[PDB]
């Protein structure tokens, strides 16, 4: 394939035209929500998890959807056809819009962009990545929106400092989820431990909770300190494009030898799972 | 007038053609800084002090200005007089740029557009305006980000409520700034009080922090308990926009009778003699 085409507010146009004028509040305010999904053998992966999630997001914004969910779910796939592509990674964006006065949003602009399904999509790399903590508490945690500033940001400190992501935690005590990821802990006893409060509820998220409790393991919702990392026996993210990610390295500790624990590696195979059986009702 | 064109990254473009592609990080993720300011008689204000805090917002998102202060500052007086304009607003906006993952920043996106001096611009009405307090702390407030969203999705509450604007208070603790404007109180003694940390350093601000003190006011820059409402006579509003504008209600506190307390009408004409003097410096 080759990505010929975007969405902007209905219309398929082609790539090299897919513009904004300058007016648009997610470029003068940084107003607006997104959501980003994959699709594999020609589906969007939970579509409509992503699709409640954007209406759910554009509602806390105050912005209207200028189409109803079943409306925008055929521009997807009319998008997909146009592309001739069964593999890729989707992106929705919903901006403030053309404002009068650079402030008031008005009727918002609505991209539907397509890519390649990422190169690294669910590499499930045996070995655990690096990460640092960062003291940080994301705004309106619990909507998708575009402000994406300290994590884009932090890109030259994790990487000066050797690792290749972060972990915020809100003034340093609670742990949160990564700019892009959600967080986990599993602990000696094979608890599985996660953010329930000010986080972003990611879909993936959602099916590794579902998968673990499905397989009997205690899975807790609840706040966690900075202290509980030294009684955890791993560490994961989530998201659309990594799945379930190891985690071997948090500052100066090392998650068991650095490799994947064997409660993630089991979650990664639940989760290709939770894939398979979405991709088979479709 | 009307206005005719403005600059994309050193480009005069006709305002109708004047667009981004959508792979810019300001429509993507919200990662961008911009700066704001008025001309008159031809000349931006306190230019000199804006493109400063321009080029240090940048420096803080490790965007790289594409032009010198010089060139930048030529630029600008060669967007007013192709418009044939002598009363303005300018827009600066500087985004993450095309980037190629939808995330990384590369060489930014510089916009320079202009507008009518705002009608409202300085109005110094003698009736205090009605605001209302807000737990909340922007986030890298030294920097001039496009983050807007949190002052922009309360317009419809402040609205609701009866207000025209609000005072984002730390953790319902710490008095900063509105979203677009630094807060000032005045005590009953004159004592002018107003946040130094973890607030945006205005150049209005500094104007008249500057003229309180050069007419013999004492001005603390100091954290502001939110009980200290209750301890003042005034409260006003410095902004580009505003310049000092007198507020009259904070949610069921009267300032005085509500009209503009003493001080700050002062300050007001001393703001004024700034802006003349500046502009006798051209
Ligand atoms: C703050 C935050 N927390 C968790 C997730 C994971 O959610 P899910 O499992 O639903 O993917 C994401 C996802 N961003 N996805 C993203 C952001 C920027 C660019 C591309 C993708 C996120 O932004
Ligand atoms: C957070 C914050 N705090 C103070 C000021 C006042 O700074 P100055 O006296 O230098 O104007 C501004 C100004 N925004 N200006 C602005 C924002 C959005 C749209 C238009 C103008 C601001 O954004």
């Amino acid at each position: 394939h080759m990505i010929k085409y975007y969405n902007i507010n209905g219309q398929q146009v082609p790539v090299e035209n897919a513009t904004l004028h300058v007016s648009d509040l997610s470029i003068l305010r940084g107003y607006g929500i997104f959501d980003y999904f994959l699709a594999r053998e020609g589906h969007p992966l939970f579509l409509d998890d992503y699709l409640n999630r954007f209406y759910r997001s554009a509602a806390e914004l105050y912005l209207e959807i200028p189409f109803d969910k079943a409306e925008l779910r055929r521009q997807i796939y009319a998008l997909l056809q146009a592309n001739e592509v069964r593999e890729a990674g989707i992106i929705l964006v919903l901006t403030g819009g053309y404002s009068p006065d650079g402030y008031t949003p008005v009727n918002p602009n609505l991209l539907i962009m397509m890519y390649d399904l990422p190169a690294s999509a669910w590499e499930f790399s045996a070995q655990g990545i690096k990460i640092i903590t960062h003291p940080f508490q994301r705004e309106l945690p619990e909507v998708k929106t575009i402000n994406y500033s300290t994590g884009i940001r932090m890109l030259k400190t994790i990487k000066e400092r050797g690792a290749t992501d972060l972990i915020y935690v809100d003034q340093g005590e609670w742990i949160r989820e990564s700019a892009r990821s959600n967080f986990f802990l599993v602990m000696p006893d094979n608890t599985i431990v996660t953010a329930d409060e000010k986080i972003l509820w990611g879909i993936t998220r959602r099916q590794v909770i579902d998968a673990a409790r499905e397989a009997g393991y205690a899975v807790e919702e609840r706040r966690i300190h900075i202290t509980e990392l030294d009684q955890a026996r791993e560490a994961f993210f989530t998201s659309t494009i990594k799945g379930v990610m190891a985690i071997g390295q948090i500052d100066d500790r090392v998650f068991g030898d650095g490799t994947i624990g064997k409660v993630t590696q089991e979650l990664q195979d639940l989760f290709v799972g939770k894939v398979k059986a979405y991709l088979e009702t479709c």
